[PDB]
């Protein structure tokens, strides 16, 4: 059944909590971002409100096929009234329309929910500066101090000028950069741009790009492969097989592939630095792990919490075992502490 972690008490509502059949009592279903965990359930036969951004409000419509008539598209930044409940949507700076939630409830709570988000201390300077939150709901995704990564502009800055040198040095080097869902667009948008090229991919995944409201968007992608050096492909055919596979597709128009697997978090964090981070090679072909995050590092997430200085936390991702739970509480426990809150 629904999770109590997904319910917003005081409420009629719900937040990404869409695989459940029929909530008992929920009048709203508030969805933070278009990622499949999250979206999980919905589908063109649903008939009950649906409160979001607008860029995930045009994924809803144009790859879903949710009926127009149940999307409530909300802008952001802007205080809104839902069933009786003033809310406002701010930028979670995960992918392209995510949102953090904030909801003022009628009894004088006010309650975080931050969907997926990368903290950033540009957020501390919001809405969220105006008044005190009681209750946070936080992804805690990386909510352990080996969770180091660096920034996003350090890891676009290494793709680039990776990139960039080994098509100078070899014109007839390939490009390819996987995808599996949205979010994670700069890398290979930073690489297309480098290289003067445009970034060819499926039909699919170009229709899924031009829900984004990404401006001029149509100067940067293509659905002809043989136009652009820069390809994408599913994030499982990146592998030597699959990039064997689709180098012979490409009719001896190039004769090596270098590759960007963007991950999350791997093991080599603890050691290397970015600088330091070296291919897989087999043959022709190199593949690059990239540790590009689009979620908080665990000393982001500190931050923003001892900032914030909530009354109550509830975690939303590792949530599942009680070793997990119980780790997570002890750090919230010495944030608060340190902090003094
Ligand atoms: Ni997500």
């Amino acid at each position: 059944t629904c999770p109590f972690y997904k319910k917003i008490p005081g409420t009629g509502f719900t937040v990404d909590a869409f695989q459940y059949g029929v909530v008992e009592g929920c009048t709203a279903y508030f969805l933070t971002h278009f990622h499949s965990d999250h979206y999980a359930g919905l589908s063109k036969h649903f008939t009950f409100p649906v409160y979001c951004s607008e860029i995930t409000g045009n994924l809803l419509k144009n790859k879903l096929h949710v009926q127009e008539q149940y999307i409530h598209p909300l802008p952001l930044d802007t205080e809104c009234i839902v069933n009786g409940v003033k809310v406002v949507l701010l930028d979670a700076n995960h992918c392209p329309g995510a949102v953090m939630i904030l909801f003022y409830l009628p009894n004088g709570t006010v309650i975080l929910h931050t969907g997926d988000f990368r903290a950033d201390p540009s957020m501390e300077r919001s809405l969220l500066a105006d008044q005190k939150v009681h209750m946070l709901y936080l992804d805690t995704t990386y909510c352990s101090p080996e969770y180091t990564f660096p920034s996003q502009q350090e890891v676009i800055r290494f793709a680039i000028n990776t990139a960039f040198e080994a098509v100078t040095l070899n014109p007839h080097a390939l490009v390819v950069c996987g995808t599996y869902s949205i979010g994670k667009e700069k890398v290979f948008l930073a690489i297309a741009d480098v290289l003067g090229s445009k970034v060819g991919m499926s039909q699919e995944k170009y229709k899924t790009l031009q829900c984004l409201n990404i401006p001029e968007i149509n100067s940067l992608i293509t659905t002809d492969m043989c136009s652009s050096l820069v390809h994408l492909l599913p994030m499982m055919q990146i592998n030597f097989k699959g990039l064997q596979s689709h180098l012979k597709k490409c009719g001896g128009k190039y004769n090596q592939i270098l590759a960007f697997r963007p991950t999350g978090w791997t093991h080599s964090n603890k050691f290397t630095r970015i600088a330091d981070v070296i291919p897989q090679t087999k043959g022709n072909i190199s593949i690059y792990g990239i540790p590009y995050s689009e979620h908080s590092s665990y000393l982001e997430m500190k931050r923003f919490v001892q900032w914030l200085k909530p009354q109550k936390i509830i975690p939303t991702v590792n949530v599942g075992t009680w070793k997990s739970r119980s780790t997570m509480e002890k750090y919230f426990r010495e944030w608060k502490l340190e902090a003094g809150y």
